[PDB]
């Protein structure tokens, strides 16, 4: 039994992490710059058991993993966290079930999932 | 803000407490599994508080019920203009499926469900 957050009151919270999806399809750029106007980034995939949630989203998503793979923080990619597929040529990745990432074209608009790490 | 409590594993949102369960079970299973976790089956009272249930993919049992009116678990009514009830089987239970929709289905089919703690 626990609390979770801190919060927005619009975000899912799963173990202290916010989550929030956006159905307007926009390219990687944009995806970034609408979290980021929300005080949070794309996706960051750190930890398979903290975001075990990521096992229930279905579709396709922009998540902040960048062409070696890095995240929009500048940190590395950890091994073991994510399966790398190629889809389509491009130096961006869209999340998917089961903690995959499709290899797509950055000018390429998709839905997008935005996170706050809360500490 | 904080949100919550809630058990460790749950999603939560405006202070309620969901899981989803995979295994497939009949209404009354469904029932009895959430009931094991000290909560119920997804009990649908708000689409502002509960908008969440829009991005809900697929189909998944609810705590709804038919007896002169649908009932939840709790003995509380169905309030109007919150589900569109649809008829595509006999039965006496109901399905959620986005967006607020009650998908009337046979209490001993086995389906996916949903469990809601607040
Ligand atoms: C992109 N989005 C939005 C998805 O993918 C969504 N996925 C499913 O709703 C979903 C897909 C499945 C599933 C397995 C195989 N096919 N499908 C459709 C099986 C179950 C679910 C599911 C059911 C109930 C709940 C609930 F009620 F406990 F919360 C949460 C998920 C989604 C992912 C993560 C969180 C959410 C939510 F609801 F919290 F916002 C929704």
């Amino acid at each position: 039994e626990s609390y979770c957050g801190p919060c927005p009151k619009n975000w899912i919270c799963y173990k202290n992490n916010c989550y929030q999806f956006f159905d307007e399809e926009k390219n990687w750029y944009e995806s970034q710059a609408s979290c980021m106007s929300q005080n949070a980034s794309l996706l960051k995939v750190y930890s398979k058991e903290d975001q075990d949630l990521l096992k229930l989203v279905k579709s396709y998503h922009w998540m902040g993993l960048v062409h070696s793979w890095q995240w929009e923080d500048g940190s590395s990619l950890s091994p073991n966290l994510l399966t790398i597929i190629e889809m389509q040529k491009g130096d961006c990745a869209l999340y998917a079930s089961s903690f995959k990432g499709y290899i797509e074209n950055c000018s390429t608009p998709n839905t997008y999932i935005c996170m706050q790490r809360t500490v």
